[PDB]
């Protein structure tokens, strides 16, 4: 496992309706657990309603 892609989404208010917007994926070196990824994304998008969708480790 040499890298981990974290896929992230945001709940957004558009024309008065709650929708979900895809945010840029971020690929980290090494293995990142889902707990680690959730923590990292909560610090990155301070105060905004973001949620980790998935993590994808790649072996090589």
């Amino acid at each position: 496992i040499t890298k981990t892609t974290v896929n992230v989404a945001k709940m957004v208010m558009v024309d008065g309706e709650v929708q979900v917007e895809q945010l840029p994926s971020e690929t980290f070196v090494g293995n990142l657990t889902m707990e680690q990824a959730q923590w990292r994304m909560k610090r990155k998008y301070k105060g905004e309603p973001v949620q980790v969708v998935s993590v994808e480790p790649n072996t090589e």
